[PDB]
């Protein structure tokens, strides 16, 4: 209606403006949780619903690469115990979720595969080493074969 | 001045609104290539630098979980592959980066020190098949202490 009027329009926009500038900042920097409020005017709601949209998404997004932080740790400390010969150490699956979580059991789970071969091994060597011939390494497939054969090999030189 | 230029700065500021709208929902949905313009005006110009930085930050963001992605997969084949005995295979450190990169040469080296064990014993327990005993299993920390205790085990009862 007046000179004023358009100023004043002018003087709102510039500060919802800055107020949206103040709350994509607080997320380029972690503050994820406070929400935001409720759209200054009809126009800006759609506006406002996308910026809850993306604290959410910047929210779960920050969440999983905790996770895969958490988990090159914890494959780091199973390392380091397994290097000094503690090989019952896994990495806890149990406080990781996801993604994470799913490679953390994959990672036990082959390393298991492999000391399980080894446990099978001390074993008829151990029945071996005290007497008792009887025993027989279990077979195995691919390259893991001549674990087979190998035990086989020092099976006969003993029962004859 | 007018009611009219009222009215317009109104029009103006709800399409520039709209135009922030249409953005933040093409970074809700992977457009993170197509770099945004530059600001309508003096008064957007901070906000438009924040949505520049988002852009990149989730890129970068959606980059990393991506390979977190690929190393599951990686393991995943991984496992299979050890499963069925083809212990030679690795996950594929080269096609990734940053942590999930790290993750995967920690799998490759532990599994690693675990074979190299095996390695060990189907040599001495090779040569002690085929004659031979001279060789001694290596000595070894916390529970593999077993593996070189079982093999000397066998190691007296071939050697008197
Ligand atoms: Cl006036
Ligand atoms: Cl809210
Ligand atoms: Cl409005
Ligand atoms: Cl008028
Ligand atoms: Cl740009
Ligand atoms: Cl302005």
């Amino acid at each position: 209606g007046s000179h004023m009027g358009l100023f004043n329009a002018h003087a709102v926009a510039q500060q919802r403006a800055d107020r949206i500038a103040t709350l994509l900042q607080s997320f380029a920097d972690g503050q994820l949780d406070t929400a935001v409020g409720e759209a200054p005017a009809p126009g800006y709601e759609r506006l406002y619903d996308s910026l809850r949209a993306l604290q959410r998404q910047l929210r779960e997004q920050r969440a999983e690469l905790q996770q895969v932080e958490s988990l090159e740790a914890g494959l780091a400390e199973m390392s380091r115990q397994h290097e000094a010969g503690w090989i019952d150490q896994t990495i806890p699956a149990e406080r990781l979720e996801g993604r994470a979580a799913r490679i953390a059991k994959g990672v036990n789970e082959l390393v298991a595969a492999h000391i399980a071969v080894k446990m099978k091994v001390v074993s008829v060597v151990t029945a071996y080493g005290q007497g008792n011939f009887e025993p027989l390494m279990d077979r195995l497939p691919g390259k893991k074969a001549q674990i087979t054969e190998a035990i086989d090999g020092v099976r006969e030189r003993l029962r004859g």
